[PDB]
Protein backbone atom coordinates (compact mmCIF):
# COMPACT_ATOMS: atom_id res chain seq x y z
CA UNK A 1 0.00 0.00 0.00
CA UNK A 2 0.62 3.58 -0.43
CA UNK A 3 3.65 5.17 2.24
CA UNK A 4 2.37 8.68 2.80
CA UNK A 5 -0.90 9.67 3.38
CA UNK A 6 -2.02 6.46 4.21
CA UNK A 7 0.65 6.04 7.29
CA UNK A 8 -0.12 9.85 8.79
CA UNK A 9 -2.34 10.42 11.94
CA UNK A 10 -4.12 14.06 11.81
CA UNK A 11 -3.72 15.40 15.33
CA UNK A 12 -4.25 19.44 15.02
CA UNK A 13 -6.72 21.58 12.25
CA UNK A 14 -4.45 25.01 11.58
CA UNK A 15 -6.88 26.27 9.65
CA UNK A 16 -8.54 27.07 6.00
CA UNK A 17 -5.97 29.18 3.47
CA UNK A 18 -7.06 29.90 0.10
CA UNK A 19 -8.15 26.41 -1.21
CA UNK A 20 -8.37 23.38 1.35
CA UNK A 21 -7.20 23.40 4.80
CA UNK A 22 -3.98 22.50 6.99
CA UNK A 23 -3.25 19.70 9.76
CA UNK A 24 -0.60 18.85 11.85
CA UNK A 25 0.44 15.13 11.88
CA UNK A 26 2.43 12.30 12.65
CA UNK A 27 4.58 10.47 9.75
CA UNK A 28 7.25 7.74 10.60
CA UNK A 29 7.73 9.42 13.92
CA UNK A 30 8.13 13.11 12.68
CA UNK A 31 5.49 16.02 12.55
CA UNK A 32 4.29 17.06 9.25
CA UNK A 33 2.17 19.81 7.81
CA UNK A 34 -0.54 18.00 5.52
CA UNK A 35 -3.32 20.68 3.35
CA UNK A 36 -5.91 18.40 2.48
CA UNK A 37 -8.80 19.43 -0.28
CA UNK A 38 -11.53 17.86 -1.51
CA UNK A 39 -12.18 16.28 -4.91
CA UNK A 40 -13.80 19.10 -6.57
CA UNK A 41 -10.98 21.11 -5.38
CA UNK A 42 -8.48 18.83 -7.52
CA UNK A 43 -7.18 21.63 -9.67
CA UNK A 44 -5.86 23.86 -6.87
CA UNK A 45 -4.42 20.52 -5.16
CA UNK A 46 -2.23 19.87 -8.46
CA UNK A 47 -1.48 23.15 -9.54
CA UNK A 48 0.09 23.75 -6.07
CA UNK A 49 1.89 20.17 -5.97
CA UNK A 50 2.95 20.86 -9.71
CA UNK A 51 5.12 24.17 -8.68
CA UNK A 52 6.58 22.39 -5.51
CA UNK A 53 7.85 19.54 -7.73
CA UNK A 54 9.74 21.49 -9.98
CA UNK A 55 13.53 20.88 -10.16
CA UNK A 56 15.97 22.19 -8.31
CA UNK A 57 12.81 24.12 -6.07
CA UNK A 58 14.36 23.25 -2.75
CA UNK A 59 16.01 25.68 -0.72
CA UNK A 60 16.16 26.51 3.11
CA UNK A 61 13.99 29.60 2.54
CA UNK A 62 10.90 27.96 0.29
CA UNK A 63 8.93 25.35 2.39
CA UNK A 64 10.46 21.79 2.33
CA UNK A 65 7.86 19.52 0.47
CA UNK A 66 7.64 16.22 1.06
CA UNK A 67 4.74 14.62 -1.20
CA UNK A 68 1.02 15.06 -2.95
CA UNK A 69 -1.40 11.97 -2.48
CA UNK A 70 -4.81 10.70 -1.65
CA UNK A 71 -6.50 9.30 0.83
CA UNK A 72 -9.39 7.38 1.15
CA UNK A 73 -11.55 7.04 4.39
CA UNK A 74 -14.04 4.18 2.35
CA UNK A 75 -16.66 6.97 1.77
CA UNK A 76 -14.59 9.88 0.31
CA UNK A 77 -11.20 10.53 -1.47
CA UNK A 78 -9.21 13.53 0.07
CA UNK A 79 -6.19 15.15 -1.95
CA UNK A 80 -3.18 15.20 0.26
CA UNK A 81 -0.22 17.67 0.23
CA UNK A 82 2.89 17.24 3.35
CA UNK A 83 5.39 19.43 3.80
CA UNK A 84 7.79 20.32 7.06
CA UNK A 85 6.10 21.23 10.01
CA UNK A 86 6.83 25.20 11.44
CA UNK A 87 5.93 25.60 14.93
CA UNK A 88 5.85 28.86 15.38
CA UNK A 89 3.10 29.26 12.23
CA UNK A 90 3.44 32.71 9.81
CA UNK A 91 5.80 35.51 10.20
CA UNK A 92 2.13 37.54 10.64
CA UNK A 93 1.49 35.37 13.75
CA UNK A 94 5.22 35.92 15.00
CA UNK A 95 5.42 39.22 14.80
CA UNK A 96 1.67 39.63 16.51
CA UNK A 97 3.41 37.68 19.34
CA UNK A 98 7.13 38.92 19.18
CA UNK A 99 8.86 41.64 19.00
CA UNK A 100 12.31 41.27 17.35
CA UNK A 101 16.24 42.32 17.66
CA UNK A 102 18.13 44.36 15.45
CA UNK A 103 19.58 40.55 14.35
CA UNK A 104 16.27 38.82 14.38
CA UNK A 105 14.73 41.38 11.93
CA UNK A 106 17.85 40.99 9.68
CA UNK A 107 17.64 37.29 9.64
CA UNK A 108 13.70 37.11 8.88
CA UNK A 109 14.45 39.86 6.20
CA UNK A 110 17.43 38.35 5.04
CA UNK A 111 15.90 34.86 4.73
CA UNK A 112 12.87 35.98 2.51
CA UNK A 113 14.52 38.10 0.08
CA UNK A 114 16.84 35.14 -0.56
CA UNK A 115 13.79 32.82 -0.83
CA UNK A 116 12.60 35.22 -3.25
CA UNK A 117 15.68 35.52 -5.42
CA UNK A 118 15.76 31.66 -5.66
CA UNK A 119 12.11 31.46 -6.81
CA UNK A 120 12.71 34.16 -9.27
CA UNK A 121 15.88 33.19 -10.54
CA UNK A 122 16.26 30.62 -13.72
CA UNK A 123 18.60 28.11 -13.33
CA UNK A 124 19.85 26.69 -16.38
CA UNK A 125 20.70 22.74 -17.42
CA UNK A 126 19.03 19.40 -17.65
CA UNK A 127 17.54 19.91 -14.40
CA UNK A 128 16.85 23.48 -15.51
CA UNK A 129 14.23 25.55 -13.39
CA UNK A 130 12.01 27.78 -14.65
CA UNK A 131 11.79 31.51 -13.37
CA UNK A 132 8.77 31.56 -10.76
CA UNK A 133 6.91 34.66 -9.54
CA UNK A 134 4.74 33.88 -6.26
CA UNK A 135 2.18 36.36 -7.13
CA UNK A 136 0.56 36.27 -3.15
CA UNK A 137 3.55 37.50 -1.14
CA UNK A 138 2.48 38.01 2.12
CA UNK A 139 3.79 37.90 5.88
CA UNK A 140 0.87 34.72 6.53
CA UNK A 141 2.20 32.77 3.89
CA UNK A 142 5.86 33.32 5.02
CA UNK A 143 6.36 30.75 7.86
CA UNK A 144 9.33 31.38 10.52
CA UNK A 145 11.54 28.44 11.33
CA UNK A 146 12.62 27.23 15.39
CA UNK A 147 16.06 29.37 14.08
CA UNK A 148 14.34 32.16 13.25
CA UNK A 149 14.67 32.39 9.46
CA UNK A 150 11.72 32.31 7.14
CA UNK A 151 10.92 30.47 4.31
CA UNK A 152 8.34 30.85 1.40
CA UNK A 153 4.74 29.55 1.15
CA UNK A 154 1.17 29.37 -0.67
CA UNK A 155 2.99 28.24 -3.91
CA UNK A 156 -0.58 27.66 -5.56
CA UNK A 157 -0.87 31.28 -7.44
CA UNK A 158 2.71 30.72 -8.99
CA UNK A 159 3.36 31.35 -12.50
CA UNK A 160 6.54 29.88 -13.86
CA UNK A 161 8.50 31.19 -16.95
CA UNK A 162 10.48 29.67 -20.15
CA UNK A 163 13.56 32.74 -20.79
CA UNK A 164 14.05 30.88 -24.56
CA UNK A 165 10.89 30.68 -25.69
CA UNK A 166 9.71 33.60 -23.74
CA UNK A 167 6.41 31.64 -22.20
CA UNK A 168 4.62 31.31 -18.85
CA UNK A 169 3.00 27.83 -18.30
CA UNK A 170 -0.67 29.26 -17.56
CA UNK A 171 -2.72 31.76 -19.01
CA UNK A 172 -2.76 34.20 -15.95
CA UNK A 173 -6.01 36.35 -15.04
CA UNK A 174 -5.71 39.63 -13.20
CA UNK A 175 -5.58 40.44 -9.59
CA UNK A 176 -5.63 36.97 -7.95
CA UNK A 177 -3.57 37.17 -5.02
CA UNK A 178 -4.57 39.65 -1.73
CA UNK A 179 -5.70 42.97 -2.33
CA UNK A 180 -3.82 44.54 0.25
CA UNK A 181 -0.62 43.98 -0.70
CA UNK A 182 -0.86 44.16 -4.87
CA UNK A 183 1.25 46.87 -6.58
CA UNK A 184 -0.29 49.96 -8.18
CA UNK A 185 0.13 48.29 -11.52
CA UNK A 186 -1.79 45.18 -10.44
CA UNK A 187 -4.34 47.48 -8.62
CA UNK A 188 -5.34 49.49 -12.09
CA UNK A 189 -4.62 46.19 -14.49
CA UNK A 190 -2.12 48.11 -16.30
CA UNK A 191 0.26 45.50 -15.34
CA UNK A 192 1.73 43.79 -19.08
CA UNK A 193 1.28 39.72 -18.07
CA UNK A 194 2.71 38.97 -21.59
CA UNK A 195 6.14 40.42 -19.34
CA UNK A 196 7.19 38.16 -17.11
CA UNK A 197 9.66 40.71 -15.01
CA UNK A 198 6.35 42.48 -14.53
CA UNK A 199 5.47 39.43 -12.23
CA UNK A 200 8.88 39.85 -10.60
CA UNK A 201 8.25 43.24 -10.04
CA UNK A 202 4.95 42.77 -8.30
CA UNK A 203 6.29 40.00 -6.01
CA UNK A 204 8.90 43.30 -4.85
CA UNK A 205 6.08 45.46 -3.79
CA UNK A 206 4.63 42.89 -1.81
CA UNK A 207 7.95 42.05 -0.32
CA UNK A 208 8.46 45.63 0.70
CA UNK A 209 4.98 45.82 2.50
CA UNK A 210 6.19 42.43 4.23
CA UNK A 211 9.61 44.47 5.40
CA UNK A 212 7.37 47.19 7.14
CA UNK A 213 5.75 44.94 9.23
CA UNK A 214 8.95 43.48 10.35
CA UNK A 215 10.82 46.72 10.73
CA UNK A 216 7.83 48.04 12.76
CA UNK A 217 8.59 44.86 15.23
CA UNK A 218 12.66 46.00 15.50
CA UNK A 219 12.91 46.62 19.66
CA UNK A 220 15.82 48.87 20.50
CA UNK A 221 15.71 50.75 24.30
CA UNK A 222 12.78 48.81 24.59
CA UNK A 223 11.43 51.34 21.39
CA UNK A 224 9.31 49.89 18.94
CA UNK A 225 6.22 49.44 17.36
CA UNK A 226 2.85 47.54 17.87
CA UNK A 227 2.18 45.13 15.17
CA UNK A 228 0.17 46.32 11.65
CA UNK A 229 -0.82 45.29 8.38
CA UNK A 230 0.16 47.88 5.63
CA UNK A 231 -2.50 50.45 5.20
CA UNK A 232 -3.81 49.13 8.45
CA UNK A 233 -4.03 53.25 8.73
CA UNK A 234 -5.63 54.37 5.36
CA UNK A 235 -8.12 51.44 4.52
CA UNK A 236 -10.77 48.51 5.76
CA UNK A 237 -9.69 45.13 7.50
CA UNK A 238 -10.92 43.86 4.39
CA UNK A 239 -10.30 46.09 1.33
CA UNK A 240 -11.65 46.21 -1.96
CA UNK A 241 -9.88 46.52 -5.26
CA UNK A 242 -11.37 50.55 -5.74
CA UNK A 243 -10.38 51.20 -1.77
CA UNK A 244 -6.78 50.38 -2.65
CA UNK A 245 -6.42 51.40 -5.28
CA UNK A 246 -7.92 55.18 -4.57
CA UNK A 247 -5.39 54.90 -1.61
CA UNK A 248 -1.63 53.31 -3.86
CA UNK A 249 -2.30 54.74 -7.43
CA UNK A 250 -4.49 58.09 -6.67
CA UNK A 251 -3.51 59.44 -3.36
CA UNK A 252 -0.15 57.65 -4.21
CA UNK A 253 0.33 56.68 -0.43
CA UNK A 254 3.07 54.06 1.15
CA UNK A 255 3.10 52.53 4.68
CA UNK A 256 4.21 55.59 7.00
CA UNK A 257 8.41 55.32 7.78
CA UNK A 258 8.62 56.45 11.59
CA UNK A 259 11.66 59.01 11.91
CA UNK A 260 13.16 56.87 15.00
CA UNK A 261 14.07 54.06 11.69
CA UNK A 262 16.48 57.10 10.72
CA UNK A 263 18.51 56.34 14.13
CA UNK A 264 19.59 53.49 13.28
CA UNK A 265 21.65 51.92 10.44
CA UNK A 266 19.89 48.63 10.34
CA UNK A 267 16.53 50.38 10.13
CA UNK A 268 18.27 52.84 7.95
CA UNK A 269 18.79 50.33 4.95
CA UNK A 270 15.42 48.54 5.34
CA UNK A 271 13.61 52.23 5.17
CA UNK A 272 15.72 52.84 1.95
CA UNK A 273 14.69 48.86 0.92
CA UNK A 274 10.89 49.62 1.13
CA UNK A 275 11.10 53.12 -0.62
CA UNK A 276 12.79 51.18 -3.66
CA UNK A 277 9.94 48.47 -3.53
CA UNK A 278 7.62 50.75 -3.58
CA UNK A 279 7.44 53.10 -6.69
CA UNK A 280 4.89 53.38 -9.00
CA UNK A 281 6.84 51.77 -11.51
CA UNK A 282 7.87 48.44 -11.29
CA UNK A 283 10.82 48.84 -13.11
CA UNK A 284 12.71 51.41 -10.76
CA UNK A 285 12.15 49.02 -8.24
CA UNK A 286 15.15 46.68 -6.93
CA UNK A 287 15.45 43.14 -7.66
CA UNK A 288 15.42 40.23 -5.28
CA UNK A 289 18.78 39.22 -5.63
CA UNK A 290 19.94 42.86 -5.03
CA UNK A 291 17.81 43.00 -2.02
CA UNK A 292 19.46 40.05 -0.83
CA UNK A 293 23.07 41.25 -1.46
CA UNK A 294 22.45 44.40 0.78
CA UNK A 295 21.06 42.73 3.33
CA UNK A 296 23.59 39.98 3.26
CA UNK A 297 26.31 42.83 3.42
CA UNK A 298 24.50 44.24 6.15
CA UNK A 299 24.49 41.17 8.20
CA UNK A 300 28.26 40.68 7.88
CA UNK A 301 28.35 44.07 9.22
CA UNK A 302 26.56 43.31 12.42
CA UNK A 303 26.78 40.06 13.77
C1 LIG B 1 0.80 26.42 15.02
O1 LIG B 1 0.20 27.37 14.15
C2 LIG B 1 0.56 27.35 12.83
C3 LIG B 1 1.48 26.45 12.28
C4 LIG B 1 1.80 26.49 10.93
N1 LIG B 1 2.75 25.55 10.45
C5 LIG B 1 2.92 25.12 9.13
C6 LIG B 1 1.84 25.14 8.26
C7 LIG B 1 2.04 24.69 6.96
O2 LIG B 1 0.99 24.71 6.07
C8 LIG B 1 1.16 24.21 4.81
C9 LIG B 1 1.28 22.84 4.63
C10 LIG B 1 1.44 22.32 3.36
C11 LIG B 1 1.59 20.83 3.15
C12 LIG B 1 1.45 23.24 2.30
C13 LIG B 1 1.61 22.79 0.86
N2 LIG B 1 1.32 24.56 2.46
C14 LIG B 1 1.18 25.05 3.70
C15 LIG B 1 0.99 26.53 3.80
C16 LIG B 1 1.53 27.26 4.87
C17 LIG B 1 1.31 28.63 4.93
C18 LIG B 1 0.56 29.22 3.91
C19 LIG B 1 0.07 28.41 2.90
N3 LIG B 1 0.26 27.10 2.83
C20 LIG B 1 3.31 24.24 6.56
C21 LIG B 1 4.31 24.26 7.52
N4 LIG B 1 4.14 24.68 8.78
C22 LIG B 1 1.19 27.44 10.12
C23 LIG B 1 0.27 28.35 10.65
O3 LIG B 1 -0.35 29.29 9.86
C24 LIG B 1 -0.01 29.33 8.47
C25 LIG B 1 -0.06 28.30 12.01
O4 LIG B 1 -0.96 29.20 12.53
C26 LIG B 1 -2.30 28.95 12.10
Amino acid sequence: GGTIARTIVLQESIGKGRFGEVWRGKWRGEEVAVKIFSSREERSWFREAEIYQTVMLRHENILGFIAADNKDNGTWTQLWLVSDYHEHGSLFDYLNRYTVTVEGMIKLALSTASGLAHLHMEIVGTQGKPAIAHRDLKSKNILVKKNGTCCIADLGLAVRHDSATDTIDIAPNHRVGTKRYMAPEVLDDSINMKHFESFKRADIYAMGLVFWEIARRCSIGGIHEDYQLPYYDLVPSDPSVEEMRKVVCEQKLRPNIPNRWQSCEALRVMAKIMRECWYANGAARLTALRIKKTLSQLSQQEG
